[PDB]
């Protein structure tokens, strides 16, 4: 079905990706990426079949489809063959599945797309559905879905697919497990794998495709190639699967619902089935009604809900559906009235409406947003070929060739009439409620048969409901402010004589340290600056701690009002605590970093409390201390080994228990004592000068010595914490017993040794050796958990090896098979020849050595390594020049004395975790109980430190 | 001579019963029985001093009773008597006194008889004959010439002259060169006819006062002695004595103006009172003494400190003759002391107007009466020579039931008396004596005897009834009282819990309560120790600062009540740790609980004045950059033990630091220590358990009382570790002493943690070093005066040090300190047995002792518990493993850690240079590559 169209695409003007697009016979819409300089190729493809395109009685069928289409094809039907030749070429591909669509995407390494792409085609061929692939699958799609058993955001969605109609195909169950894909279908006589050919073979091949190829070569050799590769699917003209109408259909409109949910929150939720506005997508209704009810300005909703103390954050707007029906949500928090008068809130909302309903729609807000997504728009740096690619793919289905990028993403129009009509939409008449609280217990009658939330009717009486239609006024709710944080400097500065690839310390004092550089790649009106701000006082006690974190919670708290335009106009921020102090991270644009930092500096310099903000900062995050004994025990053990691997470390109960007596005044003289006396660390990067860095640095210093006195540190008082020595024989343990969880988790430590020329290469090499047959045989072969995890430590300074698993086991039988994994690696190394090391290093040689794709995220790189103060910028060549100098013995040498378990420098520690109710191993050494952490770490070493490069 | 008076004796700690008598012959007889003396002694009191001498010849009777010691017809040879002194560790000396001449020696064991029968033939037969005379007039000579130097005699005999020249009080006691042999020559007089007139008329007459510590009997010297003393011979000689005081209104209301020879300066006050030896019942001067001297609340010398004049005082009950007495009064001066006198004797008259105002008091005479009662109760012990003469000097003056209560206790009241001498504190009696050196171009008149100038000086009568007509009330009052019990001080007797050492009878995680009751002792004593361990001790070098000057203004705070508890025999000492706080209690059993209440009480509720504030901060900040003048060894010690801890604020940001210490922020830093700490003590003596347990929980009662306590996490009662070494390495770069032309230097070696092998290797090569180093290295070598070495306990690391001071180069110095060690090694290895055996001996008494006190065996568990070490059983153990070792044991313990060669050279020196391996930039940095040392494990 060889049919092609396609021209210049508009690609905002910064990227040299050439584009075009084209359209089979068979319904494959062909993206066409050309970009003769990228260092990674992918395709990807979505289909428009989705999870409400499924048979009515085998829900998820063409999830398991797309699952079983992987595996299996005429030219190769080898199982795991494309999989294979991802290895062969590091490729790594996955599918997903919505609603709507099914999509697929892969990656190959370089220039491999013939051959990765020749394994991709032909799929619809021949599927195999042997024992092994159908009947693990399916094991993997009943963990995929209990997995998203208690996830809750999945759960209030099927809850609101669930509680409208049944009957109508929207209400459809999206994903189902094992139960429903081959134990209802046999039980019922149903053979799965007719419905499997029958849909793979009818109904893939039809239309609904799209496609994209990010290629290197050109856009007409690809295009040759794949219309020629592509042309084995044929045209079965599927129509497309849309409803004119939502279920809820005035059975279950202006109703209650109270929810229990599986964490301890507290969130209220209001539903608007509205139609689709797609067609409008040059005046684009959404982001009006999405950024006039979500903005925190002068008299603003929020500002008033900040005011009245009921929500901390919220999330409103519409939400994509069906596709002839979309959603309109508002999602907010709850406090203490938030729960009891529930009545006025929704009174405020309806006020607020009245407000939207006063003025009506804003041409001035739409020229604002326009020119915001105008200039930000045509100014994307670059993009992962993954992802990307997929995302693209995902909306190829409703946009033409040229439309694809430019979305809604320019918008020249303005419709009043649609703003007016979803504001008549937006009616008393027209409200779905869900309220989620963890407190409804012995109140919640109706249970969800899936997931198990738990809710009721309670219908309102007709008395609130007509005080709720003619009791509609405003008060203090105004217009929200035009925006000023709007960028003119779009000025690229030419570099200067100073020439360096790295940030050097351009300033240097006993009170500050300042690291910057100005870009030399990506060339856009942007900066990146990263801030910590040291301190002593800032983990001496869990009382300290608590004062830091409520302080610069209800800081944040307070300085949301302002950021909160400049934040949509995209200069971000951050306020964060360390052990070591106050953390500032600010990316944004090049216009207004000085603006913005002065009133942030100022502000949090001379700041103030509010009473009942602070009684709910309190409270709200007392309620977020006590919820550390419902996580997942991976995540407790990497916790708790991470506490155990440095200086000093404070537990979660006992910064529980020291919230008990804070009251306000204890902590406002904290504060400047807290802020009296601090040193400062900065890097600055982006596109600004060297001279301006040195004002804006020394600008802030000033401001902080105009405010709060604060003095330089003496280098007697900058420390830093080391990290435990072990007895370079020992192997030691402990148990913790998780209560939510029926999981035991287990993460295993080794020290090796300091980031040294040896042991970086040594480490990585060896970690990567031990992180693919581990996947190969731990989870995948000997099926252990889903939770399965190898690979590198490197902390303080200290290099370390670790293993993250959590399965379902008694913790030493756990052990046994981990002893049993050491041995069949011991002799998996011993056997490998000299080829597949040479292809393993150069393949952990290209892993390593790549330049990044984005500013932000090199900076936040080097920012780490600033933290850690290595500085060695140039780990690229001494590292990848030392790793072509290894043997085959000495990771021979660096496994068997050094890491094994018959070894002399055996610095290993393991951690259990406790579920909630609890092919070889040898004779380890004897593990130690351990009651008190404290007295194991009472007389054991503390490392050196690190020599900085 | 066998008269004889005896009936029971009242002495009650001691039981040795002793008993006196009257001889026929007038000699008091006290008769000491102590059979467990290792040296028995004996005396004898003569009533006859300088008052009896001639007015032609000065000093005879001094000489007279030099020539006795000489010369018997026993035994007539020259060191005859010497002879069975130095065979029989005797040690003879006798003195001359205005009215006393009093005899006093000791003796090897039991050598009465001997002594006995010649200390009849010294009084029996006494020769004079020439040699004698010729060689004790050298003697006394020396005697003469010791007073050069000696300001007691120099004093006192200015004392003697200032008076009337015509009394006899002007004469002189010893006799010199001029009035002995230079005076009666020229006028002819025979010295030996007044030595023989002097000594049968004067000396044989009466008055004998004879005491014999014997440890022999009661009975058997008794009867021995009685028959074999009648040699002295009734004469009845009279007793020279004054009537009237020998200043009599020719230089009453004068002053002095006195030239030391050393650079002293003093004002001296005297009133002259008459007789009150028959009233010992109230014994008002001394009443006076105790109202004088006293420092406390409302006292005169709290405010004369308070204007910053009079260092220090002295005043009370000076005894003359018996006819006479004297009151004296004796300060220090300042520089500003001497300009501003008129107003110190103003003030002066101010507290003499105080007490005539409120009289007398009857709560200090109880008071008093009391604390001497307990006094006497718990006397400790007595000389074996010179008590004996001294209570043979009271002998002469009270009956056989008074010798023992002298002065420790009265029986009546008598207000006529205290008014009496308050007629004599008038401006009308005052004699004023000034020492200054600054008196140049300003003393006269010399003195007669030594030849020193001084000068009289009356006051104009503007300032002289200016102190007269102001006599008013102002400051000072009345002094407070801590009588609680004076009946109970009971020995608690030792219960089922009879261990050796102290027992943990209550650990929480906000106290510890370590606990042991005395078995060794089982004295009316108890001592208390307590740390207060807290977080904010050592945050930065400000709360450090500010908790540093928090106690120690709080110590000034404590001071003005615990006066009067001290005075009760309750003392105290606080002084802050690197951790938290330690608090120190030691006394008695009586009221410690109703004082810690008020201490706690006082140090949770605690205030600050400004201007003390800026006193105590200036002094310290005086002390801190004083700090920069001192030795260079000091300087090592120091720096080096900030190079060698886990943490550590220098001197110079604790410097700085006190430049932002202000009173509001000293008050917000009080109550954040104070809100949430840990208590870590001992009790120990003869004390309780549960009445402890009583006593603990008051203190975290009151604890939560005040300021809510709660106690510390159990991840924060932490220790500091010590820095580990690269192994091998042996590092070194230099200070800079600013002041002295010294140089410092110390020496280190890690050894080990406190094992108990590592202790005996330490403590064994240390002192076997330490003997050769004093056979070669201070006498052979002359390296310097500050010399040392020894342990070095610190975080519960052993090491070794060497402290040196000395004008050196430092890597010269290092150089013979190093070849005095190889001098060890060889030194080691060619030792015998025997110098081994006698060494590991001298160890071993050296390790191995008693207590002494429960203060000692307090000081030796607190004292290892605050390490955390808890090993109460190294005397034994670790003792009993030191002698199971060689010599090349210590060999091998001398070569991985402590040779040049040494694969394990934990070796780290300091130079500390005057003002005129690998480098060490930063000492933060230094830290920042190295390893550390673990804790120790608590046993």
């Amino acid at each position: 079905a060889i049919k092609r169209i396609g021209n210049h695409i508009t690609k905002s003007p910064e990227d040299k990706r050439e584009y075009r697009g084209l359209e089979l016979a068979n319904g494959i819409k062909v993206l066409l990426i050309s970009d003769p300089t990228t260092d990674k190729s992918s395709a990807a493809l979505d289909v428009h079949i989705g999870s409400l395109s499924d048979p009515p009685n085998i829900a998820g069928l063409s999830h398991f489809l797309e699952h079983m289409l992987f595996l299996g094809t005429k030219k190769y039907p080898k199982e795991n063959e494309y999989s294979q030749f991802l290895s062969e070429h590091a490729g790594s591909s996955n599918a997903f599945t919505s609603g709507e669509h099914t999509n697929y995407y892969f990656d190959v390494s370089h220039e491999h797309l013939e051959g990765a792409l020749d394994r991709f085609a032909q799929f619809f061929l021949s599927p195999l559905f042997d024992e092994s692939a159908k009947d693990r699958e399916v094991n993997a799609v009943d963990s995929e879905h209990e997995k998203n058993v208690m996830n809750d955001a999945w759960r209030l969605f099927q809850l609101e697919k669930a509680t409208g109609n049944p009957k109508h195909p929207f209400s459809k169950f999206g994903t189902g497990n094992k139960y429903t894909l081959e134990t209802r279908p046999n039980q019922e006589g149903i053979d799965v794998r007719q419905e499997l050919l029958k849909f793979h073979s009818a109904y893939y091949s039809s239309n609904l495709m799209a496609v994209v190829v990010l290629g290197r070569e050109s856009l007409d050799d690809l295009t040759n190639l794949v219309v020629k590769l592509f042309s084995e699917v044929e045209n079965k003209n599927v129509p497309l699967p849309e409803f004119p109408e939502h279920p809820f259909q005035e059975e279950h409109l202006k109703q209650l619902y109270k929810i229990v949910p599986i964490k301890d929150i507290r969130n209220l939720y209001v539903t608007f089935p509205i139609p689709d506005l797609q067609k409008y997508y040059k005046s684009n209704p959404g982001h009006y009604l999405g950024h006039l009810i979500g903005h925190e300005g002068p008299g603003s909703l929020l500002s008033e809900l900040k005011s009245k103390g009921w929500v901390n954050t919220l999330v409103g707007g519409q939400k994509e559906g069906a596709r002839g029906f979309m959603f309109f949500i508002i999602n907010v928090d709850l406090t203490e009235e938030g729960l009891l008068h529930v009545e006025d809130i929704i009174l405020h909302m309806f006020q607020y409406i009245q407000k939207l309903r006063a003025e009506g729609p804003q041409e001035w807000v739409f020229q604002e947003l326009k020119d915001l997504n105008a200039v930000a728009f045509r100014f994307k740096d670059k993009e992962r070929p993954r992802g990307y690619t997929s995302k693209i793919a995902g909306i190829l289905h409703y946009y033409p060739l040229e439309e694809v990028l430019t979305a809604e993403y320019l918008l020249e129009e303005f419709r009043p009439d649609l703003i007016e009509m979803v504001l008549d939409k937006l009616r008393p008449e027209n409200v779905r409620v869900a309220i989620v609280s963890k407190s409804f217990e012995g109140k919640t009658d109706r249970t969800e048969e899936w997931y198990g939330t738990q809710y009721k009717q309670e219908a309102i009486p007709d008395e609130v409901i007509k005080k709720w239609q003619n009791a509609d006024l405003n008060g203090k709710f105004k217009l929200p402010t035009k925006n000023e944080f709007i960028p003119t400097n779009f000025e690229i500065l030419p570099l200067e004589k100073e020439a360096t690839p790295y940030p050097a310390l351009i300033k240097d004092t006993a009170m500050s340290k300042l690291w910057f550089k100005q870009d030399d790649k990506f060339f856009l009106p942007k900066a990146n600056l990263n801030f910590e701000f040291f301190s002593p006082f800032a983990y001496v006690d869990p009382l300290h701690s608590n004062m830091a974190y409520l302080y610069l919670e209800l800081l944040k708290d307070s300085l949301n009002e302002y950021a909160y335009a400049a934040e949509l106009a995209g200069l971000s921020y951050d306020l964060q605590n360390t052990i070591y102090g106050m953390y500032l991270s600010v990316k944004g644009y090049n216009d207004k970093q000085p603006i913005l930092l002065k009133k942030i500096i100022e502000k949090m310099a001379t700041f103030e409390i509010d009473e009942k903000r602070f009684e709910i900062i309190k409270e709200a995050y007392m309620r977020s201390l006590n919820n550390f004994r419902a996580e997942q025990p991976h995540q407790h053990a990497m916790y708790y080994l991470r506490l155990l691997m440095t200086e000093v470390a404070w537990t979660k109960d006992e910064l529980k228990e020291a919230l008990d007596d804070v009251t306000l005044p204890r902590l406002k003289a904290f504060i400047p004592q807290l802020l009296s006396r601090l040193h400062i660390e900065a890097l600055l990067h982006g596109n600004i000068t060297k001279q301006a860095a040195l004002g804006i640095m020394q600008m802030v210093e000033d401001t902080l010595i105009e405010h709060a006195h604060t003095k330089p540190l003496l280098p007697s008082q900058l420390v830093r914490y080391r990290e435990v020595q072990l007895p370079d024989r020992g192997w030691f343990v402990y148990q913790q017993r998780n209560e939510v969880h029926n999981n035991s988790g287990i993460e295993i430590y080794y020290q090796t040794d300091m980031q040294s020329t040896s042991e970086n290469m040594f480490l990585e090499l060896f970690a990567q050796i031990i992180s693919e047959p581990a996947f190969n045989t731990l989870r995948t072969k000997e099926q252990l958990g889903y939770i399965v995890f190898s690979g590198p430590r490197r902390a303080n300074g200290i290099q370390g090896l670790r293993f993250i698993i959590q399965s379902e086991k008694p913790p030493h039988y756990l052990e046994s098979r981990v002893e049993a994994f050491l041995i069949t690696m011991e002799k998996s190394i011993e056997d490998m020849t000299e080829e597949a090391f040479q292809k393993h290093i150069q393949a952990l040689a290209i892993r390593r050595l790549d330049k990044p794709k984005k500013l932000s995220a090199e900076s936040a790189k080097y920012w780490g390594e600033i933290i850690s103060q290595q500085y060695n910028f140039d780990r690229d060549n001494t590292e990848v020049a030392y790793l072509k100098t290894l043997t085959k013995e000495d990771i021979i040498k660096f496994y068997k004395e050094m890491l094994a378990v018959d070894a002399p420098r055996r610095h290993k520690v393991s951690v259990h975790v406790l579920a909630r109710e609890m092919s070889q191993a040898p004779a380890l050494p004897q593990p130690e109980v351990i009651q008190n952490m404290t007295e194991f770490k009472r007389g054991l070493p503390l490392f050196p430190l690190v020599k900085p490069h």
